[PDB]
């Protein structure tokens, strides 16, 4: 049956959950099995537990378990019941250095007496149901027994022998138990039903939530739920953001304990720690481990966590209910969570035994992470340190049994490593470690995914520094002195807190200048306190300390005198004794200027007239003639005869002269700037000054070298960069000349072309039309709402106006521009819905938007058109437009505040945008049933093919207007909406986007994403201008304020307060920018929009590229139009002979009106007969000739066509002679 046993574990109804321990394995699944049912008494050795599964009706039942050694100290377990009372059944139990009963009985063959040391030797009720199970395990000197709860003790023992006395129930009665099993509960009901328990297999581990299976190199699986491990800080807790820091997430091992059972283990910060670890083991020794629970119960008894220092002294772990553990007793009389616990380490030496307070326990306890280098952590806070651990013991206590195995308290083997941490709600979600290269970008900015770019990356430098150190200066003969300085004091007095006396002398004499070129301090403390010992402090106010001058410091002069001295920096020395003085002992006074006639040395250089070494080739740090720095010094061939040192017009050190044999010396920094190609998530190549890195192929471009995967040449360049692009698989190649489209120039005479069988191809184009507009609160930004502050501000009169003045002024034109611009017309917006438009063999479908009767408050609503939902879904950061957060809720201040109140509190607020997306896309649609509006009302609703065949006559007649020759234009049309709307669903899938560049959907939805960004950017880095402290004491005002004085606080404020300002005008600056620049987009568009869409354009390429624009429609976009521009290319030109004009008789010349007009002869009549035919210049429309479009010339040409009156009319069919036709 087992659903009572598995109901034991209190658990809710709708979950399904995962088992573990030495649980009953199944009746008959797996190998398991084995139970005996019968009173045939076996007996096994190495057993972890057993189990009785049917009580048919109170049958017999004895238990004999004993230690395999047989020992007699040990104690040992018997239970006995032979009854069948039911109730009145109640089992003999006896917990005794007992009788080790071999086989059966009462007393039996065995050892020890019956009494001689029992623990518990009562009586133990022993009635349940049928279907019930009873066990009891032991493990670890735990024993938990399942009598109708999940009981557990802790008892030492060892209790790997067990013989048992059976009776038959049901064929599946008793068993035992060696090895650990799982389980998997689908429960979907309370109490013994809905519970459908299943056998496993190791899988199932990995089915928990909490738990994890380690990768090989030691990273956390991706998708973990994080549910507890929250981010360590010693200080404050960040509720939502991003951070790279140093924390323990690089995990060894990790362990996986049901709850059920306690846990006691020795943990060594030198030694790789034991237990099966579910995932990959990594064989390191663990810095951190991670301790995850569930109940604070686990950890309350005393003694739980001990730690050992690597002195050997040992913090036991007591929390009680008191304060004092000193002056009150810490028998815990309470328990069940009840009052806040007070939780302490007690110094366990025989030296003194002292209490530290660790802090007050919080109501629930999730984990705790003990790391060495002393330092403790509960719920992610740092509360208590200590000395360097070595060793740590664990002595838990299950739980509470009253929700147990809902997956495994774990705990974690876990080293220190730099990783990218998302947080939200004050608990982490997903995680990046930063050891990747490509890791290492993303964590050199603060990102997990990236955009396609060129982004600067450091090359590698060496990891083990090791560095030589160089130190060159000017050759002179050696001579070394030691400036020693001995100040002598007595200090105390009565109580330690009088002096007495206190003198220094500098080399035995109150000054001295220093004459050898090597000197070397070297401080001594003759002070002695009357009370105890001397706490010495040294000041400084000059560009050295006295622990500095011996680091290769160089002057020209340095005398050091004890009293007054001209020109020369103070440096003071303070001495503390035990009770605090505080007194300084004399000033210091170091008169000195640069040079490099003496240097400070920190031990006497060797050498013979130069004291100089170096290394070469090699990264050292250096010390040039008064230049510290770190690169690479190589021999070069220049030959500079002047000078000693040279360096560039910026001041940056180039080469040195080695001036003893005149050699010059280069000086190269270590590391060179590098930029990484970064498509597809991934780094493909990178750009770098470097002739090899750790890559297969390397292209050596004119400019610079470029490392890559792949050699081959790049022609679908996914990146582009200044003159080169890059192919996503790492190719580089030169962008090829894309030839553009063929455009005839009109000629009178002679051979031309007629473009013919057009197509049209839609181009796609993108303008931005409004920003967010933006009003920042400049003195609660700058002050910060501090009252004595803004008396300050006040001070810089218009600097803080001119902001908020220029802001609100940029937004208002930009408002009244884009609402004077947008005109909506309701009768075409009748007609823009897909009920009303009817686009005969044109697909609109993708276009429009439907219409339906919102239920929110009546009003009816227009849902934007497909490709508006793949433009703002796909791209909108938020999702949609009304997540724009509001500012009534912001002032309540009853609930922690996000992001949007964060920076308001600051007095960033940021406006609405001045027109909708609904507006937007309502302006479209009336702009795409506009242009099908024939007429005043509604009664005029043309056909699309109509307008289509009207624009087509405006810019060529046509002359033949069969059904294919609108069939053909309306099946590319269908076509290439179906590839734009490709191209808009997805990225370089189901559309192939190698057709990439200007004029295309991939720009724009660069160009979209961009602009979508920038306005986040520009707050976010407005906002995180606060944190900065311009060289203040701190960034809070409030906290100079109360450290300083009045006078000197109002100096500190006003450093940040220009540095506040300076960054705020920053942000207008910027801002400004962006106004002006989406100034002209919007002004194009109303260009655009006029010229192109409302009406078709003669400006040749002005809609979309090249070619003739036959129409262009436009579709909502975030902050803007996206315009889709159709326009007409021919896929083939027909080659006739241009005629100039004709000229009949000789006398009266005769050529076309219409300069857009060509003649010529074409077909089989061209030569056979000499037929003529007249069409437009732009499509090839052939048309037999007509005197309306032939002027008379007064004098002819030789190109013209030499013609008769008799042949004229078959030229020209439409004239008519008079003379002939009236003499007749
Ligand atoms: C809360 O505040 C406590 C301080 O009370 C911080 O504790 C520090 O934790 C860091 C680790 O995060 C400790 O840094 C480690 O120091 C070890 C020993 O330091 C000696 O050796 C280094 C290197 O020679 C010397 O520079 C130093 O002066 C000491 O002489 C190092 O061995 C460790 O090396 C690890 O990092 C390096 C990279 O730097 C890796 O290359 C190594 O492989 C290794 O992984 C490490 O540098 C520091 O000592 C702790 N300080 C104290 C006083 O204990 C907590 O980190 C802080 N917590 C938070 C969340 O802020
Ligand atoms: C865990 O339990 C859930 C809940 O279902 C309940 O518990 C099961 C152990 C059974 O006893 C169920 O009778 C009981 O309601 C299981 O979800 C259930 O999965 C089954 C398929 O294995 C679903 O049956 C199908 O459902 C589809 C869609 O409704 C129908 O088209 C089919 O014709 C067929 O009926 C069943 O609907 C679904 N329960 C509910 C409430 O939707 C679940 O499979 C089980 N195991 C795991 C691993 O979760
Ligand atoms: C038709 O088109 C023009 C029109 O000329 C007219 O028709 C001719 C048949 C003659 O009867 C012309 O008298 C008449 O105006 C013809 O172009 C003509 O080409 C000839 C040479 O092929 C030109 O003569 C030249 O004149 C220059 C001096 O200007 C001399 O130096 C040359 O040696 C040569 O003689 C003549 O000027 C020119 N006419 C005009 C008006 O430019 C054309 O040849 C004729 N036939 C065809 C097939 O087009
Ligand atoms: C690990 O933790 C367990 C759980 O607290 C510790 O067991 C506890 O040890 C104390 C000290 O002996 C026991 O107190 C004594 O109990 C006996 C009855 O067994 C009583 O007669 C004494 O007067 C005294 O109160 C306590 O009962 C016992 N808890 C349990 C559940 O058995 C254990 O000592 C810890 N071990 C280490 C190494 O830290
Ligand atoms: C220990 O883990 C368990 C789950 O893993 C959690 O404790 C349990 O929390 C649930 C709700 O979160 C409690 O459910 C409640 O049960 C009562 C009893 O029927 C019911 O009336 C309520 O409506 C509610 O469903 C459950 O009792 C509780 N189990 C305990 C406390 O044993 C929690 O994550 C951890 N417990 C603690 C105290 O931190
Ligand atoms: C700058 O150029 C000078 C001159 O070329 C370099 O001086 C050279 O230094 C080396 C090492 O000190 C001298 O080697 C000699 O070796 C003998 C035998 O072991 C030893 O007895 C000498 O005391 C000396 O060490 C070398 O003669 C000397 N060159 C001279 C004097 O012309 C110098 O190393 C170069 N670099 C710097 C940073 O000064
Ligand atoms: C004009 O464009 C519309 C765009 O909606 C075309 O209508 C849709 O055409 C597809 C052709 O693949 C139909 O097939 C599939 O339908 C399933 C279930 O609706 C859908 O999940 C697939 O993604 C795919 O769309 C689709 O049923 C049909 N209708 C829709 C999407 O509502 C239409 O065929 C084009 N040509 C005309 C109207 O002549
Ligand atoms: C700190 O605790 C450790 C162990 O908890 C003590 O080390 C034990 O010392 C005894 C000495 O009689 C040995 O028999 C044990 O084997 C040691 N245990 C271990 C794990 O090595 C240590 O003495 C304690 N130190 C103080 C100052 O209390
Ligand atoms: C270009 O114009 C010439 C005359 O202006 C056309 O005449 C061709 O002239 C060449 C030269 O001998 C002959 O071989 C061809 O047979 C002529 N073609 C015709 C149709 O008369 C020429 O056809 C025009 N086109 C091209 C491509 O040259
Ligand atoms: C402490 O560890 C020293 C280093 O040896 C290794 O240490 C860690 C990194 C683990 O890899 C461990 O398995 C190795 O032993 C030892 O030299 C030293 O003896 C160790 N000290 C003690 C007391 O075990
Ligand atoms: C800690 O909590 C105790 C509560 O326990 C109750 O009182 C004791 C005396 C026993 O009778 C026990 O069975 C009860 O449940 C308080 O009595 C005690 O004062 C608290 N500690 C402090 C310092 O206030
Ligand atoms: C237990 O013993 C009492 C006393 O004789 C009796 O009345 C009762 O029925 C017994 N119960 C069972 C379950 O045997
Ligand atoms: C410290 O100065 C006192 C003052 O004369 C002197 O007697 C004593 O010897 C000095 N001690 C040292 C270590 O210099
Ligand atoms: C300075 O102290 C050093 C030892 O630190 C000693 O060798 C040297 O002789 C002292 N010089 C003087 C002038 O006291
Ligand atoms: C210096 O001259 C040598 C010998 O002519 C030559 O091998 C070397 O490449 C030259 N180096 C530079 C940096 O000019
Ligand atoms: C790649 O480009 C280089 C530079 O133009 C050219 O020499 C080379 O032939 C190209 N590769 C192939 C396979 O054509
Ligand atoms: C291209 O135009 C020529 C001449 O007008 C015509 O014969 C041919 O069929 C056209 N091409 C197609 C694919 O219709
Ligand atoms: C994409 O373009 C090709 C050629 O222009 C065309 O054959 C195909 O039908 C287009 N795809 C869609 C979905 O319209």
């Amino acid at each position: 049956n087992f659903r009572r046993f598995f109901s034991k574990f209190n658990v809710q109804a709708p979950a399904v959950v995962v088992l573990g321990g030495y649980l009953p394995i199944g009746e008959n699944q797996g190998v398991n099995s084995t139970w005996y049912c019968a009173g045939q008494h076996p007996t096994a050795s190495g057993v972890h537990g057993i189990f009785v599964s049917h009580i048919r009706g109170g049958h017999g039942f004895e238990i004999g378990i004993s230690q395999e050694p047989f020992d007699p100290s040990g104690y040992q377990l018997y239970l006995h019941k032979a009854t069948n009372g039911n109730t009145n059944a109640t089992a003999r139990l006896r917990i005794c250095q007992f009788p080790s009963i071999k086989t059966l009985g009462p007393t039996a063959n065995n050892d020890v007496t019956i009494g001689r040391n029992c623990l518990f030797n009562k009586a133990i009720p022993a009635h349940m149901s049928e279907h019930s199970v009873v066990g009891i395990t032991w493990d670890n000197d735990r024993v938990t027994v399942f009598s109708d709860k999940i009981y557990y003790f802790y008892f030492k023992n060892d209790w790997s022998r067990v013989a048992t006395k059976c009776y038959n129930s049901g064929g599946c009665a008793m068993q035992y138990v060696y090895e650990p099993t799982y389980y998997m509960l689908n429960v979907t009901s309370a109490g013994e039903d809905g519970i459908s328990y299943q056998p496993c297999t190791a899988n199932c581990i990995g089915y928990a939530a909490n738990v994890f299976a380690t990768e090989p190199n030691g990273h956390i699986p991706e998708g973990f739920s994080f549910n507890n491990w929250f981010l360590l800080s010693n200080d404050s807790t960040l509720v939502h953001g991003k951070v790279v820091s140093n924390q323990p997430l690089l995990v060894n091992c990790l362990l996986a304990i049901p709850k059920i059972y306690g846990l006691g283990q020795f943990f060594s910060f030198n030694q790789t720690i034991d237990g099966v670890c579910n995932g990959a083991a990594v064989q390191r020794a663990p810095e951190a481990l991670r301790f995850n629970i569930n109940d604070t119960s686990v950890i309350l008894a005393e003694g739980s966590i001990v730690l050992h220092t690597a002195l050997g002294t040992n913090f036991s772990f007591v929390c009680s209910n008191s304060s004092n553990p000193h002056l009150a007793t810490f028998a815990i009389p309470l328990g069940a969570t009840q009052v806040p616990y007070y939780c302490f380490f007690k110094v366990d030496t025989y030296n003194s035994t002292v209490y530290k307070f660790l802090a007050v326990l919080p109501p629930t306890v999730r984990e705790i992470v003990i790391t060495k280098y002393g330092d403790v952590y509960v719920n992610g806070f740092g509360y208590l340190h200590l000395g360097l651990l070595d060793a740590v013991t664990i002595n838990f206590t299950g739980h509470g049994t009253d929700d147990d195995v809902s997956g495994f308290w774990t705990i974690a083997s876990t080293n220190f490593v730099d990783a990218l941490i998302e947080v939200q709600g004050t608990a982490i979600q997903r995680i990046l470690y930063c050891d990747d290269p490509v890791s290492q970008l993303k964590c050199s900015q603060v990102a997990f995914d990236l955009d396609d770019g060129f982004y600067p990356f450091s090359s590698r430098n060496l990891l083990s520094h090791e560095q030589p150190i160089s130190f060159v200066t000017l050759p002179s003969f050696n001579a070394h002195s030691f400036v020693n300085i001995t100040v002598s004091a007595s200090f105390g007095g009565h109580s330690g807190a009088n002096l007495i006396a206190s003198d220094t002398t500098i080399n035995g004499f109150s000054s001295f200048c220093v004459d050898t070129r090597q000197f070397t301090i070297s401080l001594s403390y003759n002070v002695t306190n009357s009370y105890g010992y001397v706490s010495n402090s040294q000041d400084s106010n000059c560009p050295f300390t006295l622990q500095s001058v011996n680091d290769y410091l160089s002057f020209s002069k340095f005398c050091v005198s004890t009293s007054l001295l001209a020109s020369a920096c103070t440096i003071d020395l303070f001495g503390y004794p035990e009770f605090g003085s505080g007194v300084k002992f004399t000033s210091l006074y170091f008169q000195f200027t640069k040079g490099e006639l003496i240097t400070g040395t920190p031990k006497p250089l060797e050498g013979v007239t130069d004291v100089s070494f170096m290394t070469l080739d090699v990264c050292t740090k250096y010390t040039i003639y008064g230049f510290k720095g770190e690169g690479i010094i190589t021999l070069t061939n220049s030959s500079f005869l002047a000078g000693v040192y040279y360096t560039s017009d910026s001041g940056q050190l180039l080469a040195f002269k080695n001036v003893t044999s005149g050699a010059v010396y280069s000086v190269t920094p270590c590391s060179f700037s590098e930029q990484a190609a970064y498509v597809d998530d991934d780094i493909v190549g990178v750009i770098s000054s470097l002739s090899s890195s750790t890559f297969n192929s390397t292209r050596e471009l004119p400019g610079f070298f470029y490392h890559s995967n792949d050699g081959s040449n790049c022609t679908e360049p996914v990146l582009v960069y200044s003159n080169i692009g890059v192919c996503k698989s790492g190719s580089i190649g030169y962008v090829p000349s894309q030839s553009g489209q063929v455009k005839i120039a009109p000629t009178v005479t002679g051979n031309i072309s007629i473009p013919t069988n057009f197509s049209m191809s839609i181009r796609t184009e993108y303008l931005q039309l409004y920003n967010t507009p933006v009003s920042v609160d400049c003195a609660t930004y700058v002050c910060n709402g501090n009252s004595r502050c803004k008396q300050l501000l006040t001070q810089y009169t218009a600097a803080c106006k001119t902001i908020e003045s220029a802001l609100q002024l940029s937004a208002r034109l930009e408002s009244v521009e884009v609402n004077s611009m947008l005109t909506i017309s309701e009768e075409a917006l009748q007609l823009a819905t897909i009920s009303s438009f009817n686009g005969d063999g044109y697909n609109f479908t993708n276009v429009l938007g439907v219409s339906v009767y919102d239920p929110a408050r009546g009003r009816v609503v227009q849902k934007r058109s497909f490709i508006e939902d793949l433009l703002f879904n796909k791209v909108v950061t938020n999702g949609l437009g009304t997540v724009d957060e509001d500012y009534k809720r912001c002032s309540n201040g009853r609930s922690v505040a996000d992001l949007v109140c964060a920076q308001y509190y600051s007095g960033v607020m940021v406006l609405p945008g001045v027109v909708d997306a609904e507006k937007l896309h309502m302006y479209s649609a009336s702009l795409i049933g506009g242009m099908v509006l024939g007429g005043f009302t509604a009664a005029a609703a043309l056909p699309f093919s109509y307008a289509v065949q009207a624009r087509l006559n405006y810019l060529a007649l046509q002359t033949d207007v069969l059904q294919r020759n609108q069939q053909l234009l309306a099946e590319s049309f269908n076509s290439a909406i179906g590839n734009i709307t490709s191209a808009f669903e997805s990225v370089k899938e189901a559309s192939s986007q190698t057709s990439r560049g200007l004029n295309t959907v991939a720009h724009a939805l660069t160009k979209v994403q961009e602009v979508v960004n920038s306005q986040g950017a520009a707050l976010t880095q407005l906002t995180v201008q606060l944190q900065h402290n311009f060289q203040a004491i701190s960034s809070s005002i409030d906290d100079i304020y109360s450290r300083l004085d009045p006078p000197s606080a109002d100096v500190q404020v006003d450093r940040l307060i220009t540095g506040r300002l300076s960054a705020l005008n920053a942000f207008v600056a910027q801002t400004l920018t962006k106004y002006t620049e989406v100034q002209a987009s919007r002004k194009l568009a109303q260009q655009k929009v006029n010229e192109c869409v409302k009406s078709q354009s003669q400006r040749y390429g002005f809609c979309g590229g090249d070619g003739e624009h036959i129409f262009s429609l436009v579709q909502a976009a975030p902050q803007g139009l996206l315009f889709l521009h159709t326009v007409l290319v021919p896929s083939d030109f027909v080659d006739v002979i241009a005629i100039a004009g004709l000229c009949v008789n000789d006398e009266i010349a005769l050529t076309l009106r219409e300069p857009g007009l060509v003649l010529f002869t074409h077909e089989l009549q061209n030569h056979t007969a000499t037929e003529y035919f007249v069409s437009s210049r732009r499509m090839f429309e052939p048309r037999k000739p007509t005197v309306s479009d032939f002027v008379q010339i007064e004098s002819c040409v030789v190109t013209y066509v030499n013609l008769t009156r008799d042949q004229l009319p078959d030229v020209i069919p439409d004239y008519i002679d008079v003379n002939k036709t009236r003499d007749e």
